[PDB]
């Protein structure tokens, strides 16, 4: 199967997502909507339900509102039961019409369908080669009061918020957010935290996502990740992809395109991918707000593409459910649309929410969540999402290519984008009422007449090569033009990996071109993976199985006919199946700035390392309160561990003295240790 192929759950960066909260879609089936003050007709008081449902959407994909705008991957609203009451949030009836209040992880939300309407509904897209991601969140229940934050498992009960004796939910309170354990340990809100160190809960939640892979998602989108330990959301990952593979993002709010040590961190080390805040950050400066100008936007590629491991993998966005919409009355048409073009020619996966071709418009929560008002497939922003969305799809250097600034000006961009012998120039004039005389503009495009793929539709022209070398030409007002080069590749070129992060016997999925249909040999490092390890290959995709080496960091290469493809840096190999255990150290006092770390004999620890490898730094204010540190960290199951803290503050690290620290892990599910600092 090509890389393209809705099959291909493990790469997304050939698609376009359609973000869409379900029940503001389509009631495609009255029959399943809510009675009473718990429903609204009219869809006036955007806080209530308003009827959308899993029909809903696979009408739209029967009549090919999806496939004609260009969309190929439908990203919904969580699928799970929520509460059935409701909420009066200061006398404001509140109900869960958003999804993100799951009473039973193992059933469906009756009022988007049933599971056979789900079924029904993950098979009809991928017969229009849509794919189906999905929301998922583990961080907790329900707000307290609505149903004291209850949590079935399929029909049965698990266990309360209160009376709650086998502590499945957190108690110290809700998060004032004034530091990442103080939001990873206390509750969102009034939303019940579920105690992930629990072992029913971590396997009520491994056992839950195992059994919507099953049905057919595609990709899960995990909300509040930086309100759940990492290693527990590491270790659920390896649960994942040990099981079905599947495209993971997550939610790590961010307020600029200002980097963040933790943002990055989570990016590279969890084992998914964020949604890019950064990004969507200097878009909105540059088309929307115009606070920042092209050289800001150029600023943030780099910047992210350095930052991230594989940046190819974040999701980027010109707005979305937290935020006010791209569009209002001071931004102008040409501006949403500058932005979208932007976005879809840009690096990462995609996503566009709900309404953005029908210009909708909402500032907050819950305005920005209105009803799909038309089916539109006029508008202009409509156009520019069929030309450029097929893209992604058709032309190599738009989903695995890279950026170079070939040349930029505070209203002008013009940037590039190649993977192998492909490319796509863009050029981008935010200037709405003057446009731009370029001269000496170089591009890798060999020599020939290029037509603006937009077909003018934003004041785009045609450009004519010179071995790269282009005419000098006017780029109109407010333009945008894209002109692409595309051929066959002959040489074994990696594109993508995914996932990036497992334990030998897992299959991995590299996605890129000129690979051959004859199976050469992969490359973990320096160990040749060859014959029955390489379940499928082909020109553009080769399925391989993770070979059993040393836990570690690696670099995937692909050998076709001797011909040695570039190497895929980061690839994560993990020593075996993981659990998640809590490290707490007692009696470790520090020095003013001095943190607390850890490490020791397993690549999930570190392998002693004192480095940018080693668990840390560990808390010390909820959970358990300094002089005791803690830290939740995945780890190989059933093997024996030797562990050891130690403090590091200037430069100079001091390791604990005495033997190392011991413990045989358990095969399954979680566990906690506790320590003297010696
Ligand atoms: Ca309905
Ligand atoms: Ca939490």
């Amino acid at each position: 199967d090509p890389d393209t192929a809705v099959t291909n759950k493990q790469s997304f960066s050939t698609d376009v997502i359609y973000q869409v909260f379900t029940d503001r879609f389509l009631d495609g089936n009255p029959s399943n909507n809510p009675t009473g003050a718990a429903y609204d007709a009219t869809c006036s008081n955007l806080k209530l339900y308003c009827g959308g449902d899993w029909q809903g959407l696979i009408n739209k994909i029967n009549d090919n509102y999806f496939s004609d705008l260009g969309v190929t991957a439908l990203w919904i609203s969580q699928p799970v039961e929520n509460i059935f009451a409701t909420i009066n949030y200061s006398g404001v009836t509140n109900t869960a019409y958003h999804g993100y209040w799951a009473r039973d992880f193992k059933k469906t939300n009756p009022y988007f369908g049933t599971m056979a309407d789900f079924q029904n509904l993950i098979t009809t897209a991928h017969a229009k080669g849509i794919k189906i991601v999905i929301d998922f969140a583990p961080n907790h229940t329900s707000p307290a009061d609505a149903e004291n934050g209850r949590l079935y498992d399929n029909g049965t009960l698990v266990g309360g918020y209160t009376n709650d004796t086998n502590g499945y939910f957190h108690h110290n309170g809700g998060s004032d957010f004034s530091s990442l354990e103080n939001g990873i340990y206390k509750n969102l809100y009034d939303l019940a935290d579920f105690n992930h160190n629990n072992a029913t809960i971590d396997k009520y939640f491994k056992d839950a996502i195992k059994l919507w892979l099953d049905m057919g998602v595609d990709g899960i989108r995990v909300d509040a990740v930086k309100h759940m330990p990492l290693g527990w959301q590491k270790s659920w990952m390896s649960s994942i992809y040990a099981h079905k593979p599947v495209f993971t993002f997550g939610e790590w709010f961010l307020g600029s395109a200002a980097s963040d040590a933790d943002n990055t961190d989570f990016a590279n080390k969890s084992g998914m991918s964020l949604l890019d805040f950064r990004f969507n950050s200097a878009v909105r400066n540059v088309f929307r707000d115009n606070t920042s100008n092209m050289y800001a936007l150029d600023s943030m590629i780099n910047s992210t593409a350095t930052d991230y491991n594989q940046v190819n993998d974040q999701v980027t966005f010109i707005d979305n459910h937290d935020m006010d919409r791209f569009k209002t009355s001071a931004v102008n048409n040409r501006r949403l649309e500058q932005a979208l073009a932007f976005t879809l020619t840009s690096r990462g996966v995609p996503a566009i929410y709900y309404g953005t071709e029908q210009y909708l418009t909402g500032n907050g929560d819950p305005d920005n969540r209105a009803k799909m008002p038309s089916f539109s497939k006029s508008t202009t922003a409509f156009n520019v999402i069929s030309k450029l969305a097929p893209l992604r799809k058709s032309n190599p250097a738009i989903a695995y290519g890279s950026t170079q600034q070939r040349w930029i000006n505070n209203d002008v961009y013009v940037y590039e984008r190649k993977f192998g012998k492909s490319v796509a120039v863009v050029a981008v004039n935010r200037n709405l009422s003057t446009s731009a005389s370029i001269t000496g503009l170089s591009t890798s495009l060999p020599t020939g007449s290029y037509t603006d793929v937009l077909g003018g539709v934003l004041n785009g022209n045609n450009i004519t090569s010179t071995n790269g070398s282009i005419n000098n030409f006017t780029l109109a007002a407010g333009a945008t033009a894209v002109w692409q080069y595309t051929t066959a590749e002959t040489t074994p070129t990696i594109g993508h990996v995914g996932p990036v992060m497992g334990k030998p016997g897992n299959v991995v999925t590299i996605d890129g071109r000129g690979f051959g249909s004859t199976k050469g040999t992969v490359y973990f490092g320096t160990t040749a993976v060859t014959g029955a390890a390489i379940t499928s290959w082909e020109d553009t995709q080769i399925k391989v199985t993770i070979p059993s080496v040393a836990a570690g960091n690696y670099a995937v290469k692909v050998a076709a006919s001797g011909v040695n493809s570039n190497a895929y840096n980061n690839f994560t190999i993990l020593t075996g199946d993981q659990v998640t255990v809590r490290f707490v150290v007692n009696n470790a006092s520090t020095t003013l700035g001095q943190n607390l770390y850890l490490t020791g004999n397993v690549a999930e620890l570190g392998n002693w390392s004192t480095g940018s490898t080693a668990i840390g730094p560990a808390f010390n204010q909820v959970i358990h309160q300094y002089p005791t540190w803690y830290y939740d960290v995945s780890v190989p199951a059933g093997k024996q561990l030797e562990f050891k803290f130690f403090k590091k503050n200037g430069s100079t690290i001091t390791w604990e003295s005495g033997s190392n620290h011991t413990f045989t892990t358990p095969a399954s599910g979680t566990a906690t240790v506790t320590v003297n600092w010696q």
